């Protein structure tokens, strides 16, 4: 079965393009928007739009394999590739990777993906939004072509012999963090619900007070809402190196005071992600490795998920092989290729590291869709409600596929 | 081409089912939730999750046709059929629809849709949700096998010859009306922002006042924000009969205050949907002709669009022969078969009248999907961004569909 044609075009995404240089120098506010004078290369607004690519590839058959290209909302701000504009980019793919594509046979997913990710042009790498939109696509005409899942497909490539099952999902909140956990408790969510705990005065408190009240609110919350006695969700606060701020990076501090959150979320168990945020990979390898080795030594059940400094496949694997942290946010579209995403997983699981599979609001129904297969054909941990910061949409898009999957796959079972 | 198989699953929605008699009788509005006891049918919480059934149709290559049954927000009020729980309804599509579908050959979409939308079960029609999706799933199951568009197969159906185009997107604020109008100005909506405006008192103001402000600052509010000079979206706000209410139905009253919002949206266009909502069906349609002569009888250029009392494909045939408004409001959701879309499109067309091709906050991403390919291929005026209250993700899920169709149109064309 070949491909016999490439299309491309624009689209939305669940969020925004957000100059994060502009913001952090003091961009003020006005209403949704953000005021005053842009910082990074490409932005016209503080705030705009943000983006996608469909990339439909069109089979020999005349099936459409369907992936889109996204990036996150700090789109060309400090380490990232340059704001992903649709306008940029449609014609790289259209002069560059399209004739690459068109009269290929579709063979296996892995090589092709890999070639993919990493083709050059210019001698330069492809932008990582455009690998991710790629990957996506290569990976559904391979599902389509064999006539079974995605979920299918990867398992088979890097996960072979394994069941697929149902993947704990994951919400997040925004700053929106006491009704927003109302929706994921009446959908009841399996993770949440982050509640971007930003900011050490407001959010955490000086001394982690609030913080620690926010447990016993969100503990009691779900046993007032649950709808089933049974809905016994986990919980994961996304604290954003407040707990080192607030505590001087100090190993004994930090888990004492962890350890009273535990206590507090009690019966539920709790997953902190990005405790401390220091100055280099080496010294947060470090922080978390002994972070996570003296609440096991003191019988602390609660984890802690590893994201500052842990980019690339590379920082993945540096973190797991030295067990900083118990759990790894796998961040798609940064990783470029979806394969790429499986290789982590897998690599995380090796190690006996939970793989989190995550993503970005600024992404797709479609990218979603895709990484949601990936991440259940690997046996991921736990897995993003997304795009969007609407909650409900991310929920609906991520379990329905979830559920469907399931059902195909069952047919074959 | 036959049906091998059918799956069911159950699945979320952009929202949730909210016991409509139980807010009106005093449930506590608590965060995202309601407290209190429930007083319709089926409800064991006033507010709860949104639910959908995803059909999957397998055909005997392989391919995998995918429709989603959805209800409405207020699913089981006054008029509707009862509460579209999938644990109650799953069981009816397995052993009294998927018998009937598997082993069946696919041809033309119409004759197909027409008989499932109409059978019954012990003398009963189907509810509509399971119309709806089932409607959804066949019209997949056509295109998959006619290796087209969903749009392409229903302008060969019901619109032959016609060119397939873009549609404007209208975007739903709910009362979030100031920043969710900004995402829409920042997204380009062609047609916003809806305003939910279902109060007299609090909303349109006694004399009309407050209303009269609100589209004078959605005025400026574009003129301010808008990334390009040319950006002139349409406003269309509902009025939930409120209008009507704050003048007394009175004809001559009602056209000079239209005006006024006329001349303060200026110069943006502006449709008013469901001014007044009176006693009964001809009364209703009376008043919506008599408004629209005065209106159009002074050359004051603002449009009315037919809601309540429009509800049935009958419905939309008695308000567009008597030129009832400018144009009706097509509720997807509550047609049932999606074949009903198209049919109540065309007469529009036929007619002179504008088809808005609705739906609700309360559907799903694929049946979002669905009904835009049907809106494109029938020249509807607008398509609703749906589901979801996030604004972001309703506009994304159309919008990218929408470009996507046409891309693939293109190849044809």
């Amino acid at each position: 079965m070949k491909i016999v044609d490439v299309l491309c075009t624009p689209g939305l995404t669940g969020f925004y393009f957000d100059d994060q240089r502009a913001i952090k120098k003091g961009a003020g506010h006005d209403g949704f928007t953000y005021t005053g004078s842009t910082v990074t290369e490409g932005f016209t607004q503080v705030r705009q739009k943000g983006e996608s690519i469909s990339v439909l590839l069109v089979l020999e058959d005349g099936q459409v394999a369907h992936g889109d290209c996204a990036a996150v909302q700090y789109s060309g701000a400090g380490g990232r590739d340059p704001l992903f504009l649709a306008k940029d980019f449609i014609p790289v793919i259209e002069k560059e990777i399209a004739p690459k594509l068109i009269g290929r046979e579709i063979t296996n997913f892995k090589p092709m993906a890999e070639e993919f990710d990493k083709m050059t042009v210019n001698g330069n790498r492809l932008h990582t939004a455009i690998r991710y939109g790629i990957t996506q696509a290569i990976l559904d005409a391979v599902a389509k072509t064999r006539k079974v899942t995605m979920a299918e497909v990867i398992r088979d490539e890097y996960n072979p012999g394994a069941e697929i099952n149902a993947v704990p999902v994951f919400a997040q909140s925004g700053d929106d963090r006491y009704d927003n956990v109302d929706k994921m408790i009446i959908k009841e969510a399996d993770v949440l619900p982050h509640a971007l705990i930003n900011n050490v005065e407001e959010k955490l408190g000086l001394k982690g007070e609030k913080l620690l009240e926010y447990v016993k609110w969100l503990r009691d919350r779900i046993i007032k809402l649950r709808v089933r006695e049974d809905y016994a969700p986990i919980f994961h606060i996304d604290v954003y190196g407040t707990i080192g701020a607030a505590f001087d990076v100090d190993i004994k501090a930090m888990a004492d005071y962890i350890q009273t959150l535990a206590e507090a979320a009690k019966p539920f168990h709790l997953r902190i992600e990005g405790p401390m945020d220091v100055e280099d990979r080496q010294k947060q390898m470090e922080a978390m490795r002994d972070l996570r080795a003296e609440l096991d030594g003191r019988g602390v059940d609660a984890e802690l998920v590893a994201d500052e400094w842990c980019n690339t496949v590379e920082d993945v694997k540096f973190f797991t092989d030295n067990k900083a942290g118990h759990m790894v946010q796998i961040k798609t579209p940064d990783l470029g290729g979806v394969n790429n995403i499986a290789d982590a997983i897998m690599y995380c699981k090796a190690n006996g590291m939970g793989a989190y599979c995550g993503g970005t609001c600024n992404e797709t129904n479609r990218s979603a869709e895709v990484t949601t297969n990936i991440g259940m054909a690997c046996g991921a941990r736990q897995v993003l409600a997304k795009p969007g910061m609407g909650v409900d949409e991310g929920m609906m898009i991520v379990k329905n596929e979830m559920n469907r999957v399931l059902a195909l796959v069952g047919r074959r079972k």
